[PDB]
């Protein structure tokens, strides 16, 4: 599986059925049809003492891994019930600033989206967390082209190293609460993976505010390679899900 035309969203259902399932992810945000759900508490992202591990190209993007061996940066509140430990954080973006983002906003595309993501601590770890329906919850960040986003910036300067599918690279030290906006209003919805497996298990916590980002930025995020190592360059660009169908969901906002 990946994202060209003989292997890409739309053939994934071959190999993983659950991809025309019954809340499959991302979705389009309807923002006049999304309600405001009083009882929904802030959400609380305690990052402070994250630890950032590594940074990886598996092929289909770049994921920045944190320890997650305890409560070191983890996300509460919201809709969630308990505790969820942030594992990875990674990007989806396109090959042209129109395009990239996997939610859409009124059918709005932004040029990337950032998820950050958590395991369920009840579960004991990711691998159980993804064969629940509460296991995951995964922050989503739209991101625009405008202004720099300094917080990106090590991430961005990193990336000439794990240019290709299997590289890898120390990446200790790096803050998350960089990448964030200034509000933490929401819109959340129950989901899926958005990549294979697909799998079901996705509380969506999708911010309103997106972030920006330089031009020189997201062109850096253009440069790395899908492929490996002496193979033939196919650059890592709309490496993106479309929007699958709502069916049977409401989206709720934390905000009127
Ligand atoms: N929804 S999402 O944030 O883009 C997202 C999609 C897919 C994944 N997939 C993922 O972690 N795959 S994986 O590491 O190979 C993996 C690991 C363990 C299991 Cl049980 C299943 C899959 C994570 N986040
Ligand atoms: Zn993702």
């Amino acid at each position: 599986w990946g994202y060209g035309k003989h292997n890409g969203p739309e053939h994934w259902h071959k190999d993983f059925p659950i991809a025309k399932g019954e809340r499959q992810s991302p979705v389009d945000i309807d923002t006049h049809t999304a309600k405001y759900d009083p009882s929904l508490k802030p959400l609380s992202v305690s990052y402070d003492q994250a630890t950032s591990l590594r940074i990886l190209n598996n092929g289909h993007a770049f994921n920045v891994e944190f320890d997650d061996s305890q409560d070191k940066a983890v996300l509460k509140g919201g809709p969630l019930d308990g505790t969820y430990r942030l594992i990875q954080f990674h990007f989806h973006w396109g090959s042209l600033d129109g395009q990239g983002s996997e939610h859409t906003v009124d059918k709005k595309k932004y040029a990337a989206e950032l998820h950050l993501v958590h395991w369920n601590t009840k579960y004991g770890d990711f691998g159980k967390a993804v064969q629940q329906p509460d296991g995951l919850a995964v922050l989503g960040i739209f991101l625009k082209v405008g202004s720099a986003k300094p917080g990106l910036q090590k991430v961005v300067d990193v990336l000439d190293s794990i240019k290709t599918k299997g590289k890898s690279a120390d990446f200790t030290n790096f803050d998350p609460r960089g990448l964030l906006p200034e509000s933490l209003d929401y819109w959340t919805y129950p989901g899926s993976l958005t990549t294979p497996p697909l799998l079901e298990c996705v509380t969506w916590i999708v911010l309103k505010e997106p972030i920006s980002v330089s031009s020189e930025q997201v062109l850096k995020f253009r440069k790395l390679n899908f492929n490996g190592e002496g193979e033939p360059e196919e650059l890592m660009v709309d490496n993106w899900r479309p929007a699958q169908p709502l069916k049977n969901r409401q989206i709720k906002a934390s905000f009127k």
